[PDB]
């Protein structure tokens, strides 16, 4: 069973994350495997984001057991803005566990793969879902490649309805159109500027998606069993595949538990929408 | 100075939100000023529902100082649902006291009788409200929405202290400020009620926004008709309370009434079913 421990006041320098298997803390990057059930391509998300909020959340790659925490910009909390006719993030955002677009082969972020879940519920940070892929955006985000993986909680109520991208445009229309016009602008209140989607802003198919996540994957394996050019910057403590160089099950000990903090107040000025 | 007093928890059907003056609960609807500033047509706002929420909350015409409480659906707390791509309500959202949308006459601009509540009021501005919070607003200007058939106007407005608002001064303002707010609008109300299985509404005027001018006449009318409301005027009051604490001319005045609201017994928010969270497309 996978739960979360939180470390501080959400909306604070000092907020993190933990995902915990059973009561004790493992890492958010590395030990939740990337299938909940390989044979029917059914995978766990990490969600860092939920939707309809604004705090820029992320797996931290340079801490031990990978939690997740608040970006910043020299020293400052970083939050997305509002912008018009949106509000914060658009889906439940985050990434598949053992992913990495290796930043040394080509066509990379040195990231684990992004994916934007698409159903009602809203979901909560540190949360394992299980989804379906079906379909696959490729962002150019300021000079990098960024694929954003569609998919959805394989518990939502139309999930079953929903197989490829197409479904997409007859059970959310709009949705797609909106995830465009959102990565291309949600940076410009930022002083950024305006992003570029390959493939004119296509989605393409489940096929497509499935082969670029394992293509991430392998890479991960790679990284993991130490095998990789360069994991500088990423830290790659573990405590579950014990025949692993990185395997430390006492990382699980060292974290602290779970402050009993409430919600942090955000500065006003993120309310505030940009016409952009 | 304005507070508000909270009785239990948000997203419950136990919760009111009282606005006091000096510590003390006066009427919502018929206590608060119209005109914060008659002569440069500054206006009090009662705010029910914050941007980007969904509880239905609402000025309650029917109970003692008219609190504001959440509307209900056959005993159901009513929650506006998320229609794609909007979120909950799309502005700041509530009504302008000492208003009274008439319905005892038919209103000449849309050929429907008046909705019965006070004139309701679109907050443009950045800082998100707060429920019972008493905003001082310009009128900027007005859209007829005819919600399912009765005269249903929305006054488009700006909070004074709105970092935009000495920049905002007429309705083409806010084309230029805020583009596609205002056919944002035409569309939040069209379809906001189809996922509780009414029928898309329409508005006169083909949805234009007509200009401040035209909005402070619509807003005069809306007060002259409270006027006649509150002197025990109306040809049907319909069970309107009309109880108050600030107005010793009319036939319900008494300071008295605000002694027997209880204390504040402000609870945590409760939660909030997880079926709100669903986004329709339309
Ligand atoms: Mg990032
Ligand atoms: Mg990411
Ligand atoms: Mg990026
Ligand atoms: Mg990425
Ligand atoms: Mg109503
Ligand atoms: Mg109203
Ligand atoms: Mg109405
Ligand atoms: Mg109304």
């Amino acid at each position: 069973t996978y739960t979360t421990r939180q470390i501080g006041a959400k909306n604070t320098l000092e907020y993190k994350v933990y995902i915990e298997k059973d009561g004790k803390p493992v890492s958010a990057f590395h030990d939740i495997p990337l299938y909940a059930d390989k044979e029917n391509n059914i995978f766990n998300m990490v969600v860092e984001i939920p939707r309809w909020t604004n705090a820029k959340l992320e797996i931290t790659k340079e801490e031990t057991l990978n939690p997740i925490i608040q970006d910043t910009k020299k020293g400052k909390l970083r939050f997305v803005r509002n912008c018009f006719p949106h509000h914060g993030y658009i889906h439940n955002y985050g990434a598949f566990p053992q992913t990495w677009e290796d930043p040394n082969v080509s066509h990379g972020e040195n990231d684990p793969i992004d994916v934007l879940e698409i159903g009602e519920t809203i979901a909560y940070t540190g949360q394992v879902k299980q989804v379906k892929a079906l379909g696959i955006m490729a962002l150019l985000d300021e000079g990098e490649t960024d694929w954003k993986v569609i998919a959805i909680d394989i518990n939502d109520p139309l999930a079953p309805k929903l197989n490829d991208i197409e479904d997409v445009e007859k059970y959310f229309p709009g949705l797609l159109r909106a995830t465009n016009e959102w990565f291309r602008i949600y940076k410009i209140p930022d002083g950024k500027p305006e992003n570029q989607f390959a493939f004119s802003g296509e989605a393409k198919n489940k096929k497509y998606a499935l082969d670029i996540i394992k293509e991430t994957h392998d890479s991960w394996k790679q990284l993991i069993a130490g095998k990789s050019s360069d994991s500088k910057g990423i830290d790659l403590t573990n405590v579950t595949l014990p025949d692993t160089p990185t395997y430390s099950k006492a990382a699980s000990d060292a974290i602290p538990p779970a402050s009993l903090k409430a919600d942090a107040p955000i500065d006003k000025s993120i309310d505030k929408w940009f016409f952009i």
